[PDB]
């Protein structure tokens, strides 16, 4: 119902993320190419494949790595609307073009348009919510999340508490990256990736670092039991 | 019915574990003192509070540590019979001891110790611990034991090891000694290495490498002549 949810073209300008992840917008958003050899775009009918150049580059960079490891094709979910803003339906952030949802399934064969248009969600989390379905969990999903968490531009990765629990178990020695993995409601089929504010973006609000430690103990366990600049775009009918 | 189960007094002589944990006996077994300020003894009526001097010293060393951290009282379960021999299947060489995964802060009474109330810590589906019954002291209790240089293996339900794997953090090498096994939903089975001078004692190989929190832990969620002589 908002102008943000109605515009179909990005606001032309210098790429600028404005506000915070959960209250803001983005001017000069870039558009993720639809055709790629390393990834595919889901639910393009929602028109949520826009974002900051940094988000686009991270996707291209992450998808190229997965491909070169022969793990499959990346499936890209919600990014941001043409000018950012709150989603009518879906996660609550993604407002500044720095958040991207990625399916926790790596097809080894490209999906068809119909499949991408209406994805068949693969519920990983157990029926009670404390573990992952062992017959669906693949080593590639572990790798996918670890690779993402290792990018210097990524600050946080939100997944269901059960998924992080399966990660805590498989991490072994190399586990500082686990700190970037944060538990949250749902996120049973997608991992939510959030990037740091772009260096040159002056009206972007960053988040403190996450708690210290892998976070695999008590905190995880607790789970098992408008910016003037944006408003201006409205006040002047630019959206 | 076997002789082992009738004998009431340990065979006098120098302490000697004979055979292996699941098939052997022990000469010169020591008795865990009933009265202690750090631990109490469950089910004394079974007369299973006997074992090698090393086991008794381990229980005292551990109980003392737990007490000095103000964590509570250690409750000692099955150890070994007066002379060892064939609950669990091992415990035959006085080198195994079952410890209740519960640390009361107020000493139990005789009746409680005689009719223990097993505190099932594992969830109904068996894949995790009852969050409301799992305390931080239970974690510390298993860690302290695993860190003992004389301990080689500690058997617990898979779900309990799973919990330990989550709480461990960076200091986790000891997890290698924790081993998954059926049951053990209320007891942690502590096994000691063979005593140096018990030449007829047979040790086990070292446990697989790594913390074992991976593929292995997950797969679970889906008569020695000298002994035949004591029997006369
Ligand atoms: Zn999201
Ligand atoms: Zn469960
Ligand atoms: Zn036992």
């Amino acid at each position: 119902a908002t102008p943000w949810q109605k515009i179909t073209q990005p606001v032309p300008g210098s790429a600028q993320s404005i506000g915070s992840f959960s209250n803001g917008c983005i001017v000069g958003a870039d558009t993720l190419p639809i055709q790629s050899e390393h990834y595919q775009v889901m639910r393009t009918d929602q028109r949520r494949y826009f974002g900051h150049p940094d988000l686009v580059m991270f996707i291209q960079r992450l998808s190229s790595q997965v491909s070169n490891l022969g793990m499959g094709t990346v499936l890209i979910g919600d990014m941001g609307m043409p000018a950012g803003g709150r989603f009518n339906g879906g996660h609550a952030s993604h407002q500044t073009g720095l958040d991207v949802d990625i399916f926790l399934q790596l097809p080894k064969t490209r999906w068809t348009s119909a499949q991408l248009l209406r994805p068949q969600a693969l519920d990983l989390v157990s029926r009670d919510g404390k573990h992952v379905v062992s017959t669906l969990w693949k080593p590639e999903i572990f790798s996918l999340i670890k690779l993402a968490a290792q990018d210097k531009d990524v600050t946080r990765i939100f997944v269901n508490p059960a998924i992080k629990q399966q990660l805590c178990l498989d991490a072994g020695t190399d586990r500082d990256w686990l700190r970037k993995v944060r538990p949250w409601f749902q996120h049973r089929a997608h991992m939510h990736v959030r990037l740091r504010c772009p260096a040159d973006s002056l009206e972007c609000e960053d988040q403190p670092l996450p708690p210290s430690g892998d976070g695999c103990g008590a905190e995880l366990q607790s789970w098992f039991e408008l910016p003037p600049s944006c408003q201006a775009l409205l006040d002047e009918h630019v959206i």
